[PDB]
């Protein structure tokens, strides 16, 4: 009697030099975790109670007034949406995405207008009612712009944090959305997927803040938005309308819960301090390497993260599919590939899976 | 410690209706926690991993694909979405609107159930579908659905739950196979909580969907199982609207993991044990009690016993009976531990 | 004015395809229809984002198989010859961003469809006027710059700027070094790092006597960029000057 495990399918594991990403299975858990979705596996509870006491729980990890689990940030999107359009109306909830009678206009910068794995944030405006209204450019966004945009069909305004994958360039800041929000009596939605930050975001003012589980806090697949508590109970309205196929399971949950509760014991100056070391000598032991050239590199964005970038002269582009096809497979970040440029990522890199990338690298140069 | 239910003040209940959705669903074997503790541990190719899922429920099912999903909610959205907008990834991101493809969805009038409180039209809708109920609760007549199919027509929808909608002199499944293959128009089923892992495929449907936590013994997941073409279509909606609805790597491990114990248990030593074990409780338990069968004719047996269902609920281990018209109530099984058993003799004789 | 609005002045309508962050070649390849008139290409890695987006030559390959033409935006670009050999039918250069022209510039590519461009001067073109003196201006900036290999630009450039880095770096508090262009072209400039506001440092650099506007693309870094493309040699002692005279 073996229990079902990876090898049985025929999937190998695979080594993620490129951070917690959703199609390499977001995060691996710690045994704390992993316990603590075992415990919630052995008893049944009123899942109403849960998603209060849960709430109060993430709210004062954040400090905000409540907050609303969820399965990730994409569906904390369309669920933050519909909770601005449709509110705690149980008929309104049950007749979304048809906004009916209620105003359904969500502004947001044209730099800001990404994609969740493919799913547009549009689409996710779509889902909760909304209309998505892309105000200025790529390249620029005036904040005059954004406030002539805001009518009495507005329902929210959306920003998203992501230097990665939004762009901010001559756009408009959070804490000047939050103004013009403030100005029209008009919500503002924050995507903070990948944030590290937990009190941050709320403090700007912002009405509802989305955070993923496996990106940084180490969470199973899961979420949460938090934020103004009438608009928190707004998103647990939505369960009973569009959010109820975005199912949250007990054990996802407690697992969030357990994730939290670590990710706040550990300083980010002694989480900051341990990876600059750990790249440090990692870099220099891939610096040795003959035809590459590596060094430590913070991040471009500005972020307390650490990283090895790769420099090759000898294909960086062909060394990244050579280095997904050993057999470790090993998923650098090929964000700098038109630069001759790779990266190693430490966020999901295990000691044993540092030792996988510069064996799989001395075996192919 | 680590975290559980005590430090969250949220106290364990006692399911005696079966494996609802507001009490968390179903609780997990040793096996199960142990499959979803092993995914935990490493990354993988998720595509890899839904095409081996895939393969593992397609031969549980006896059908040609299968594609994981949250629940029966997710995978009534997302086979009204394969098939409206097939795997094309421009319709795919455009949707809930459908632009010129077909996306009526035809369903008997009987079978338009909710989702706990979410109803099945909006699941339809989350797809880009547009619900066409034909005929009355009461009576939908062949010719009619027959008749609903047009150029417009996207799919049809059929509801196997007896326990949520209504057959009565409605279109049975074999008839609106029947109708589907006329047309060329795939035929959607919907069984969430069904025990038949096999019959609802072999009638020719072209998608079925269940519900992981309400029979299966898995955990927030489920499974759309069907024709090849159409499962492709449901897992390219997952750069769509089904992107939102995600499936975790331990919770789809659980769920293969409760598939394979699910089915090395005979069907026959299910009920033998359920009925020996509910006709013992029904000795035990004033009050008018006794053991009855599905009334819609499952191999699942109960006990049949207002104010009470309140003060059940209140105790210091809150029972869940069953409320499924007044005149009696009904003692569910299939979540009942051996110390909910107990408990529920123990906080009846008061 | 977004390139929308271009689009609008022109007849036409604009249909965004994908996201900031991501765009398949699939999802631009579905959008065209017997109701698309061009497909839209920019090359700046300034202004636009190429993150896992469609490259030219596979825009070049969809346009080829639709039968609709592809426009490539390459305003600053230094290559005159490598976007018109993609394939792309049409090509827009702006005079005065490196061609050292006078305000003015030029569509090139397929005889046919720049014959097109031409009948527009009686049409929607016709306020957007190009004097003779301009256009003269041009052919002789063209004629200058094809004279200089960009071999000969960037090497002189570079010692320049390296030149340039080292007095800057002397100065108390700021640290500079030369930097090559981030979006990879043959382009160098000097890197200041500010640690003692690189914000503030940017607006008292433009409110001097004389003012010096530095490039504060990097001001969330907290840092700034001393570009020579337009700096004289004259500008650059300006630099230190007012560099020195505030710290």
């Amino acid at each position: 009697s073996h229990t079902m495990e990876y090898q049985h399918l025929g999937v190998v594991p695979v080594v993620s030099a490129q951070a917690n990403s959703t199609p390499l299975g977001g995060c691996t858990l710690s045994d704390g975790v992993i316990r603590a979705m075992g415990d919630a596996a052995r008893f049944h509870v009123d899942m109403e109670q849960l998603w209060q006491a849960a709430g109060s729980f993430l709210a004062e990890a954040t400090g905000s007034e409540d907050a609303c689990p969820v399965t990730g940030a994409a569906a904390g999107m369309a669920i933050a949406v519909a909770a601005c359009v449709a509110g705690t109306d149980g008929l309104r909830v049950q007749r979304l995405p048809d906004p009916g009678d209620q105003p359904n206009e969500i502004v947001l910068q044209k730099g800001h207008s990404i994609s969740y794995g493919g799913a547009p944030l549009a689409q996710m405006i779509a889902l909760g009612g909304g209309r998505a209204v892309e105000v200025g450019a790529v390249n620029e966004t005036p904040r005059s712009h954004v406030a002539s945009a805001v009518t009495r069909r507005t329902a929210a305004l959306v920003y998203v944090t992501s230097r990665t994958h939004a762009v901010h360039r001559k756009g408009v800041p959070l804490d000047e959305l939050v103004a013009i929000g403030r100005e029209h009596g008009v919500p503002v939605i924050v995507d903070a997927a990948g944030e590290g930050g937990l009190r941050r975001w709320v403090a700007s003012g912002a009405d509802l803040v989305i955070y993923s589980g496996p990106k940084m806090l180490g969470a199973p697949t899961s979420g949460f938005i938090c934020g103004r508590g009438d608009l928190v109970a707004a998103c647990r309205a939505q369960y009973s309308g569009i959010a109820r196929p975005m199912k949250v399971g007990k054990e996802n949950l407690l697992g969030l819960l357990q994730a939290v509760r670590e990710y706040t014991a550990v300083p980010e100056e002694q989480r900051a301090a341990e990876q600059l070391e750990r790249m440090t000598k990692l870099a220099a032991r891939l610096d040795k390497i003959p035809g590459l050239s590596a060094r430590t590199a913070q991040d471009d964005s500005g972020r307390t993260i650490y990283r090895v970038l790769l420099t090759v002269d000898p294909s960086a582009a062909t060394l990244a599919e050579e280095m997904r096809a050993g057999i470790p497979s090993i998923y650098l970040r090929d964000f700098k590939l038109h630069l001759g440029q790779l990266e190693v990522d430490p966020r999901a890199l295990s000691p044993d899976g540092e030792e996988s990338v510069v064996r799989r690298l001395e075996e192919l140069l």
